[PDB]
């Protein structure tokens, strides 16, 4: 049967999502247990994690501006999510979104990761650019599997020390 329901209007689904597409919660899956992980991401927000996607991510910007925070070919880069934006992110590409506008919305599809396909989570150094902690986790729920994670950086000055220059990362803002 229909495992995940009947068509239904999108537009109409985002808006009386709202107030789910901002902080503090600011995304929300449109169905559960699927193979295809397909959420909105709202606004605002903004992260210093860089993700390491064992696969592919699809994006395409509905509503409002966004930019991927990147690093491409060993340097800092920029990938603009203008309004009416699709974009396809190649697996492994750090990526670091940052969604400043309210009323924002992101179609993002992704697949779920077979077990031993794991994600990464990294920050970098805003002085020499180098690696300064990766967690690495096989990732069931970004609900429960993802907010300790970050949080457990944010309270750690060793997680946030920089391994080459000692300096030590700000954490969760910039
Ligand atoms: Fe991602
Ligand atoms: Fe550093």
């Amino acid at each position: 049967m229909l495992t995940y329901g009947a068509p239904f209007n999108f537009p109409r689904w985002i808006d009386e999502h709202a107030h789910l597409l901002k902080p503090p919660v600011g995304n929300r899956q449109v169905w559960q247990d699927s193979d295809f992980i397909v959420t909105v991401v709202g606004g605002p927000n903004h992260r210093t994690d860089y993700h390491d996607d064992p696969l592919e991510e699809f994006f395409y910007q509905l509503r409002g501006n966004a930019y991927l925070n990147l690093w491409v070919d060993g340097r800092r880069e920029r990938a603009d999510l203008k309004e009416g934006d699709i974009f396809l992110l190649p697996p492994h590409v750090r990526h670091s979104p940052q969604r400043p506008e309210a009323g924002s919305a992101c179609l993002v599809i992704e697949r779920q990761r077979p077990a031993g396909m794991l994600d990464g989570f990294e920050w970098y150094c805003d002085a020499c650019g180098h690696l300064v902690h990766r967690v690495e986790v096989q990732l069931k729920s970004i609900v429960t599997d993802l907010p300790p994670l970050f949080e457990s950086f944010y309270a750690s000055e060793d997680k946030r020390r920089c391994p080459h220059c000692g300096q030590v990362h700000p954490g969760r803002a910039a």
